[PDB]
C-alpha cells in the first residue's frame, strides 16, 4: 500500500492524543496520517461532491471521529457518533465538545489555568494547540454538528433511531477489541457480514463503509469490496451499501 492523499505528512502535533483530544488508558488512538487517508478514499468513490454527513457507529473514546471533523470540518455537512457501550461515550462526549469553538475555549482555558499552577511547559503548548484548531475551526465553517447516541450495531432496529432522520454518505470505524477472537488477532468474518448487512440496512444506496482492523486482510465476502489497503500494522476495506443488500442473508 501507499499514501495516495496524505501523501505529505502534516502537523498533526495538535491533534496527537492527550494534548487538547481527551486520551483514556483503555481506548487506542487512531494514526492520524492513516484517518484522513481512509477518509479520503472514500470520499473519491462517492458519486457527486459537497459536504457528506459522516457517521462512526463503533465510535469508541470519539478520537477518531473528532480527529476528522477538526481536521476534514470543510467536507463536513455533519457528524455521527454511537456505540453499544455506555463506558467509552462519556469520554466521546467531551471529544465531541470540541466540535465547536466554545468547547476548544474550555479546553483552551483549562490548559491556561494548568499552566499556571504547574509551571509546566507542555501545558502552553497545548493551549496555543487548542487556539489554534478553534481559528482553523471557525475559519471552515464553526461548530460542526453532531450527534451521539447508544445503539447496537447488529441490531439493525436501534439504527433507524441513531440516524434520527439523518442519511449518511460515509460510515467509518475502527472495529473493536472485543469483537476479536482473542486481544491478540482479529474480528472474524462472521460478525464483519453480519454488520454490513445491519449497516447497508440503514444507509442510503451509494454510502461507502471503511472498516479497518489490526489484521493484513479483512474477510468481506461474499460482497465484493471496492478497495484494500494495509498500512503497518493496519488494513481497510470499503463497500458500497448496493452491494452489501445484493449478497443478501
Amino acid at each position: 500500500s501507499a499514501y495516495r492523499h496524505a501523501v505529505e505528512r502534516i502537523d498533526s502535533s495538535d491533534l496527537a492524543c492527550g494534548v487538547v483530544l481527551h486520551s483514556a488508558p483503555g481506548y487506542p488512538a487512531f494514526p492520524v496520517r492513516l484517518a484522513t487517508e481512509i477518509f479520503q478514499r472514500a470520499l473519491a468513490r462517492l458519486p457527486g461532491d459537497g459536504p457528506v454527513t459522516l457517521w462512526d457507529p463503533c465510535c469508541g473514546s470519539g478520537y477518531l471521529l473528532t480527529v476528522l471533523g477538526l481536521l476534514h470540518r470543510r467536507s463536513l455537512r455533519q457528524v455521527i457518533a454511537s456505540d453499544v457501550d455506555p463506558a467509552p461515550l462519556e469520554l466521546a462526549a467531551k471529544n465531541l465538545a470540541l466540535l465547536s469553538p466554545a468547547g476548544l475555549t474550555a479546553r483552551e482555558l483549562e490548559r491556561r489555568e494548568q499552566s499556571e499552577r504547574f509551571g509546566k511547559p507542555s501545558y502552553l503548548e497545548a493551549a496555543q494547540a487548542a487556539r489554534r484548531l478553534r481559528e482553523r475551526l471557525t475559519a471552515e465553517g464553526g461548530a460542526l454538528p453532531c450527534a451521539i447516541r447508544t445503539a447496537d450495531v447488529f441490531d439493525p432496529r436501534a439504527l433507524s433511531a441513531v440516524l434520527a432522520g439523518s442519511a449518511p454518505d460515509v460510515v467509518l470505524t475502527d472495529l473493536p477489541y472485543g469483537e476479536r477472537t482473542h486481544w491478540e488477532g482479529q474480528v472474524p468474518a462472521q460478525p464483519v457480514a453480519g454488520l454490513l448487512r445491519s449497516l447497508a440496512s440503514a444507509l442510503p444506496a451509494h454510502a461507502v463503509i471503511a472498516v479497518t482492523d489490526r489484521s493484513r486482510k479483512i474477510p468481506v465476502a461474499p460482497v465484493k469490496a471496492l478497495e484494500r489497503l494495509k498500512i503497518g500494522t493496519r488494513s481497510a476495506v470499503l463497500v458500497r451499501a448496493a452491494d452489501v443488500l445484493e449478497a443478501g442473508p
